[PDB]
């Protein structure tokens, strides 16, 4: 055992990376995107945030892998006559990993070949042509914001998601879920994902997210409270 | 904070109350159904952890949030179909047994409060009540689920399932996924355990085979964990 | 992994194995020991253990389980009387019935029965025979004479805050207590090796006594216990 | 709540804030302060600290955390030479930077800036200006001069297993100590109001160091470490 817990209602900056217009309000939540001071999602915000002590997700020398569980509530509400973009993702990405391209990307990708060693959960609001499928979704990214698999996300605006993200080194299963309490809708889907293949040792853990590049696709994309717990070997 | 926690990664009778056909192997498997070999027509089996838990508070008008799972194994025969299911339930203290096959053991057809909350996992239609497909059900009094949703019943595959109920919300919510297929599946309905349930339960499963002939299937759980908050 | 964990700030007497005069307050405080006007009845005996039976050690892997509970409570002595006689942890067999009154605390005889017991008593009270000159905590295994103890200062009245905990690789069985309000606190250790005396399974709780003779007594409550256990 | 737990078995400075002659093993062991022989050098300095802050106390709801943290050390002398100087267990504000060395431990000057410290050491050297005549356990506040302590014997190169607790409703700061080897246990505890003293978010971890002369020297070392802190 080599484990790692936390835990918070409420967030405060001194124990988080924060990357571009994250930042956490004087409610201590967690707002990873811009506003544009008429309270609307600014256009084109990329923000990044993780929390601030690297956590080791699996040992070269023991050739051991970390069983870890996570879970957050999130708010995204698009403004009247808008629409919702681009999307909101947990990840585990590299230690001093810098954010990637706005929009689609969800500042985790960049559609060049670069490995980028992320692994990411998406909660997409926007279809994008090129690779995303016609409906809104939830999606496992492997190294590429092409989702290795995904499901059907009723996207509720303005409603509280409480996801429920687990891992299982014995099974490789890694398996996500959302629901709204409100509406008591729910969602899950699972696949197998080799964390050793594409992550390093250690990686940084958060959220990333933006909002569509064009006028009217934007979002907010709030977190409210996250846990986080992870156990090596 | 008057909380409980429990993991068995094996069981042994010594700190379960078993009921009618329910067993543990020399495996330390819960097997809530009986057998040479094949499983038995008309099998009941029910099996709860010793210690009574307390749901809720009536002086502080209080409810405890939960969490349980459990991996449980259903193996059909071969030229036989799966009947009828298994239940993970909270029940009143001293419970005991209903009615077997369709009524999982825990429910009557008669119009008794049975005060009895159950997360079903439903392997064969009942005309009068089920859906058309096998389902994964959220019972509150009744065989005849709240709410439901279509579970692709894979044969003889450990099923891992992930049970939650928040006490704010009042949001029941399960789960279940096949790790050997990566399926999962998901359901989520408001219960009200107050309005229903007594302050005190036993917690467990119940169990049940068909009623004839080719319905029948094994059920057992392989481990169980449970854990509940209160205040 | 098989573990096991309670925490209960206040008691109810329905996942309780209560014995002889233990009993649960309105107020949920357990109360080990009687009454007779208010004050602590003479020759009282109380046992209260939690329902579900707890899995110490296995026969066929050969482990042994590490433990730990804490808990909380106040012994009252009333004016112009003395402590007797104690108030004790113990791990016992599952069906395990009381034993003697007053200094064996419930848990002993002073036959030669293996009791298959270990407790960690806190006693208020000399018995010539055995005890320490003073009143100390004692860790005993299968005898009313402590393996090992420490002088212990009891406080009248003062809420104990009590902490045990054993550890499977190094077999150590580590006993302390303190008073918040006093800032006094006090610790024992020794080596017990629970194979050796417990059964694999065995029923967990508390045991007290007040002294059987009239000016020798005190009551014995509990306010809050939390244990914990995970074998292998 | 807004809670944090951790626990290494074994460390890796990836997740460490290490100062000064503190370092990381090959075998994951945290090693405090340095060698030369492989013979601990003399005036060493080392102080190592969990990479995340931790929120120990918040202004605008006026709460504390209370916290518990468990570490197994091992302290050993070279033969013809003595203990010196001692290790110690800290809460220090979020940036910072060692003090003096021998006696100070690396947490204090003995000039009289605040130093928002809190710590609980385990010294090994006598300093007339200070410390009690034997070696001791201590519960310092902002000086190395320990508000309270407690005889220690010191058992040179046994692991000593500690365990210090918080309770914020009881401001209780309570440590102690085994060496499950010698069955020996030592406790103390008083009472410490962190908001008081200290910041609302500070580092956690160790400081340690070695005599300033030559024949007292001893190695500063942390097998395992566990932490555990509850806000609200
Ligand atoms: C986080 O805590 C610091 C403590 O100095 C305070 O200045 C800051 O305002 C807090 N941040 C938020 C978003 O409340
Ligand atoms: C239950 O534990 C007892 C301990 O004595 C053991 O004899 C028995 O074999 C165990 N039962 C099972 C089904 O493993
Ligand atoms: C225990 O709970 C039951 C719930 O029905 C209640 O009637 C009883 O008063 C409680 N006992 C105590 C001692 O509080
Ligand atoms: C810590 O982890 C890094 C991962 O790159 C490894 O190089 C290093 O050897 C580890 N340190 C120890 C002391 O094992
Ligand atoms: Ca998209
Ligand atoms: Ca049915
Ligand atoms: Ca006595
Ligand atoms: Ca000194
Ligand atoms: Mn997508
Ligand atoms: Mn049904
Ligand atoms: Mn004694
Ligand atoms: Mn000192």
């Amino acid at each position: 055992s080599n484990d790692i817990y936390f835990n918070f209602q409420r967030f405060n900056e001194t124990n988080l990376i924060l990357q571009r217009d994250a930042s956490v309000s004087s409610s201590g939540q967690l707002r990873l995107t811009n506003l544009n001071g008429n309270g609307e999602p600014r256009v084109g915000s990329l923000g990044r945030a993780f929390y601030s002590a690297p956590i080791q997700i699996w040992d070269n020398t023991t050739g051991t892998v970390a069983s870890f569980a996570t879970s957050f509530t999130f708010n995204i509400q698009v403004p009247n006559n808008a629409g919702p973009a681009d999307g909101l993702a947990f990840a585990l990405v590299p230690v001093g990993s810098q954010p990637k391209d706005k929009g689609g990307f969800l500042g985790l990708f960049d559609g060049s070949n670069s490995n980028f060693h992320t692994v990411a959960v998406e909660f997409d609001t926007l279809y994008n042509k090129d690779w995303d499928p016609t409906e809104r979704h939830i999606g496992i990214d492997v190294n590429s914001i092409r989702s290795i698999k995904t499901t059907r996300w009723d996207f509720v605006n303005g409603e509280n998601a409480e996801v429920l993200i687990t891992y299982d080194s014995s099974t490789n299963l890694l398996v996500a879920s959302l629901v709204y309490p409100s509406q008591k809708t729910s969602f899950i889907v699972s696949d197998t994902v080799d964390l050793k293949s594409v992550l390093p040792e250690w990686v940084s853990v958060g959220f990333s997210a933006t909002t569509g590049i064009n006028k009217g696709n934007v979002e907010t994309n709030d977190v409210l409270s996250w846990s986080f717990a992870s156990k090596l070997s």
